[PDB]
């Protein structure tokens, strides 16, 4: 029966139709994808060979459309349409910034969790699914070691528990023994004794590991969970949960590394942290939003075949991960990263951008570049989360450059 019932459309917030059904002279309907290639992973597909993904999958009941003994009357009833929170201009900006690279970008509204752009690369067209890495959604369904981008969580926790302050000094030596193994700063750089805001801006592992060990495993895990770890984020799309160990299984050395964003644990529970890019955006959004974590969403509203609004998504909080005072301090620390530390590549003349960078080593001596951030600093209206994957190219600092560029172009779009 269901080939004769028209499937609803998938449309961006600014009115660009990305999926559509057209009636045949046969009476059946064929699925068409205008601007084929835009937001492919988000729009998704239903394919015997390739599976299901994206909105075609997650909103399938709504688009399908819930007397039936007559196939001739099946036409008389239409699926309802879905208007996404994705803006086509911001989507194009994120897609352009990934050309030539593997990785992904999420742009989100920090006060609501609305997903404004969501891009993964390499990508595909729907036309390609009619023949025989591209199908993986690297924003929500790939896990990465977050590296130093996770120090945002460590810092937040340290401040929120009143165990440290941005002006508290730490020894930040090139190497240090912790829990019977070694932690080293990048390039074994000895930074001497410096305030935490500077250790964070310059991304010292030896300093941040000492904070992680002061916090303890229970605290670190609990705060990661409060930011969304362990939750399949997304009101209306699938995200694979970001992972932390069972804190009871962690060692001190493991803890030290985890607090710098490197999963090195060996135990029954997973090693962590392992993050999605979406989870990283949710962390930046919580910090930008006074500590309030939002469950992100990608559907704005549902429309009936006649264009009436049938329902509207409501923003929903997953709780307050840290206090407002803590969030303000973390924002300030993040401003330092971009103004005077490892995130200077994200600077954009005439707008204050804040963020945190990371770099993580993976298999075969490859490494990935991360960035989370928000803008403008005072009254944030956008959050970005990026991963640029190395795969045998050095991409040091690329996440930050991509991040700043996307924030700046997205701010301009907002201004129009
Ligand atoms: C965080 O990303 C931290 N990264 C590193 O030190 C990385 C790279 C350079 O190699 N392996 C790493 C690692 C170590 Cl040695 C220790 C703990 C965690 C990791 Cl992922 C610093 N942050 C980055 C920047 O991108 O923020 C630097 C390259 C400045 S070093």
């Amino acid at each position: 029966k269901s080939a004769y019932v028209q499937r609803g459309a998938i449309i961006t917030s600014d009115g660009v139709t990305l999926a559509e059904s057209v009636k045949q002279d046969d009476g059946t309907y064929v699925r068409n994808y205008p601007h084929d290639g835009m937001a492919s992973h988000t729009v998704g597909y239903i394919s015997t060979q390739y599976g299901t993904a994206g909105i075609e999958s997650s909103m399938n009941e709504t688009l399908t459309g819930h007397r039936s003994a007559l196939y001739s009357m099946a036409g008389i009833t239409t699926g309802s349409s879905v208007v996404l929170t994705i803006n086509s201009q911001m989507q194009a900006v994120a897609e352009a910034a990934l050309q030539g690279y593997s990785g992904s970008i999420v742009v989100m509204d920090p006060s609501t969790g609305a997903v404004l752009a969501k891009a993964s690369s390499p990508s595909y067209t729907h036309a390609e699914l009619g023949t025989i890495s591209q199908l993986v959604d690297r924003t929500t369904q790939a896990l990465y070691s977050p590296g130093s981008s996770f120090k945002t969580v460590t810092l937040a926790a340290g401040i929120d528990t009143h165990k440290t302050t941005l002006d508290t000094t730490y020894s930040a030596p090139g190497t240090m023994e912790i829990g019977g193994g070694t932690i080293h700063n990048y390039a074994n750089e000895d930074m001497g004794t410096i305030p935490l805001r500077e250790a964070f801006a310059r991304s010292s592992n030896t300093a941040l590991a000492q904070l992680g060990v002061a916090l303890g495993a229970d605290n670190l895990v609990s705060y990661a969970r409060a930011f969304g770890y362990g939750t399949a984020l997304g009101q209306d799309f699938s995200t694979t949960p970001s992972l932390m160990p069972n804190p009871a299984e962690m060692t001190t050395w493991e803890l030290a590394w985890a607090s710098c964003g490197l999963p090195v644990g060996e135990h029954a529970s997973p090693a962590g942290p392992q993050t999605t890019v979406m989870q990283n955006a949710v962390i930046a959004a919580a910090i930008a939003n006074g500590g309030v974590v939002m469950n992100p969403y990608i559907v704005d509203r549902v429309l009936s075949p006649e264009g009436a609004v049938v329902s509207t998504t409501s923003p929903k909080s997953l709780g307050q991960a840290v206090s407002a005072d803590t969030a303000a301090q973390v924002r300030e620390a993040m401003l330092g990263v971009v103004e005077s530390g490892t995130g200077m590549g994200a600077r954009v003349p005439g707008v204050k951008i804040a963020g945190k960078t990371g770099t993580a080593d993976v298999e075969n001596g490859n490494f990935n570049s991360f960035f989370i951030g928000f803008a403008p600093y005072d009254h944030p209206t956008l959050v970005v989360s990026v991963v640029i994957e190395g795969n045998g190219e050095n991409v040091l600092g690329y996440g930050a450059q991509v991040g700043g560029r996307v924030l700046a172009q997205c701010l301009n779009i907002q201004a129009l």
